[PDB]
């Protein structure tokens, strides 16, 4: 490790009004927990914290409890500069790694570990540390690298290991020409659309990637629940975009796991997944998440981070669009309070067992494209 | 569904198209220190519908083996042998695994796109190589592993959707790939594959059980395994960094000091497109001095350049097959005295008698050679 990765933060006033991690519970309690409100004094392990992660959710959660562990004492140290810049009392820094976990005698309602397990010599035994640090409602957020979204970069490193190059400046002068030389058609370029970056990515060993099945039979392996996606987008045919093809009618038949695993081999350019990993004892009614059956009616639609509605148009993060007419009547109604039964009501003043088959599909459609979450039952 | 799509006409087919190691072509690749011999013993192990009879049509003086496993494609054999007085071709219906039943051995064997379909591909080619006279060639093709990603994505998901060769199953298919988004591995694969819609191919590719790919290594592995010489390569492009077209660059040069094997494999993950290896094999008691060509010898200089197949020179332009550019004039001098009979210090020689002494332009006649025989431009004649 020639520079320090991630690229360490200077300020967090100024990134956290900007950008925001996935799995901040300010931003996604609602998917972590969908049956429950934001609860600020939540206890928080970062499994594997890097330069920034664990300072960022301290301080974006000032009322919860963040215990964070890595085995780099630079990583710890800009961990501990942002704690003393900001004051985040609440953040409690251990050089240590994920296989020690034990030693902190402490559960969690929640367990981030992103894009760190692949690094260890047995993931399959860090998941199982992680298990053992969970409540019995908390959810394990992890990241690997995705086997398809990562062949280029598999390509390049793997030439740079056989040329023998390293980190020193003359192997980052090859590596970027290599890169500039790759024909227009070659899987990188595809990837590509920060020398530490550069250096991580390529130039750091071969980094272990996993299909959907692989992160499925980890999860399981540690004895946990596959709870779901953070981005369900991925991993589900777009019928929003394209609906009644027979191709998608077709994957849409097969159990989940066969149908995510069909879909990462169509959907290629997605190169991490980001999931959910809960205990075998957490009430199912918590957490399942399934159109199919009349318990969707009660389900309360909410926007997610940056998505919502703007007159005639509906808006993903840097993406727009038109829906049909129909379509954006029922997402006019969408309040994060009123039910997907209540939103079918509401548009009727404006059959019913048509307009909740309507809804119970369009919300189906926009739960799998990450527009909306959705709020169960206490 | 016969595949490959039956011929009707080689007399319209042959006056348009080539086979690649169809030695009234490519003698000089297979053996460079030799004329085109009209008279070869050549054996096509798994022949399919076509390929054994278009030999036979194009060398009417040779005696053409055919074996497959498969019956109909025999009878498209026969149909066009009927239809040809094809009298040079002999088919049977025997698979590469009994190919000793024959007693027979060939100064050419020919075994393309067939070698994977086998229980044993390492078995199948231990067959051949017992088939092989001292100066004979094993002309192969496998697929390779990181051009046919894409065929090996869709065709997975084909079979865990339970699809097979029906009507329904092939319209499915086209709708799947219909609705690939455009950066999906398999689009670069179907700009470069003509024929793969049709319902034949089609069901080839994707509906008919996954086809073993394979890596360069994986290839010269085999080949060794069964007691044979990587020769080399049909098309070298695939398995050279570029330099004439790309000249000094640093991270090239680093590429081309890795030993050959390496080198191969390195350009193999660089260039990604390419989704067949083509390759030569022989016997490790065939003189090397028939097959080996090296532009990093004095030798080189005593090396002949032919234009390889529908390559050459028209005025300032030099031209491979769908590809055409100007070379920089000192290049094009060189290039206008290539007639196949002139080796590379003669032509230096004849260029000298019109920017350089005699020993920089020999440098440079061998430097230019090596770059345009590693795009398949030039062949060389060795030596008899
Ligand atoms: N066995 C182990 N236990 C804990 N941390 C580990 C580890 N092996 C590697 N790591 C750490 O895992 C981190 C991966 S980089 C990712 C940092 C952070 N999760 C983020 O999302 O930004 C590095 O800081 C590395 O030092
Ligand atoms: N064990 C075996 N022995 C001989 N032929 C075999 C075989 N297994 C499969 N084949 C045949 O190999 C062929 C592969 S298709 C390629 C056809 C032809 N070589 C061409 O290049 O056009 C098929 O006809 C198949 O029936």
């Amino acid at each position: 490790h020639r520079w320090l990765y991630p690229h360490p933060i200077a300020d967090l006033e100024a990134w956290t009004t900007a950008n925001w991690e996935w799995f901040d519970p300010v931003h996604s309690h609602r998917i972590l927990w969908p049956d429950r409100e934001y609860r600020p004094d939540l206890d928080i392990l970062i499994a594997g914290c890097g330069t920034n992660q664990a300072a960022i959710f301290a301080f974006t959660n000032r009322a919860a409890k963040v215990v964070a562990i890595d085995i780099s004492r630079p990583a710890l140290d800009h961990q501990q500069y942002l704690k003393d810049k900001h004051g985040l009392a609440n953040l409690e820094l251990h050089l240590l790694p994920i296989e020690e976990l034990a030693t902190l005698g402490r559960d969690f309602d929640l367990v981030v570990s992103t894009g760190v397990l692949h690094h260890l010599a047995d993931p399959r035994a860090g998941m199982k540390e992680l298990a053992h640090c969970l409540r019995r409602d908390g959810v394990v957020a992890a990241m690997l690298y995705g086997k398809y979204g990562r062949i280029g970069v598999e390509l390049l490193g793997s030439v740079f290991r056989d040329l023998g190059l390293g980190q020193d400046d003359a192997s980052i002068k090859l590596a970027k020409e290599a890169i500039s030389l790759l024909p227009t058609y070659h899987p990188l370029r595809n990837y590509l659309t920060s020398d530490s970056a550069l250096v991580d990515t390529f130039l750091h060993g071969r980094q272990r990637s996993y299909t959907v099945e692989e992160c499925v039979d980890l999860v399981t392996s540690a004895g946990l629940v596959f709870q779901g996606w953070f981005h369900k987008a991925p991993y589900y045919p777009h019928d929003f975009f394209v609906p009644n093809s027979e191709f998608y009618a077709a994957v849409n038949t097969l159990p989940e796991v066969k149908a995510w695993s069909v879909m990462e081999r169509l959907e290629t350019l997605n190169a991490t997944h980001l999931f959910m990993a809960c205990r075998r004892d957490r009430p199912k009614e918590q957490y399942t998440i399934d159109f199919s059956t009349v318990a969707a009616l009660d389900y309360v639609p909410l926007m997610r981070t940056r998505c919502g509605v703007s007159g005639t148009d509906m808006f993903w993060p840097g993406w727009r669009m038109a829906p049909s007419p129909a379509q954006l009547a029922f997402l006019q109604q969408v309040d994060g309070r009123r039910t997907i039964r209540e939103i079918a009501g509401c548009v009727a003043r404006t059959s019913l067992a048509d307009l909740e088959e309507f809804g119970r599909k369009l919300f189906q459609s926009l739960w799998r494209l990450d527009f909306v979450a959705v709020a169960l039952p206490a």
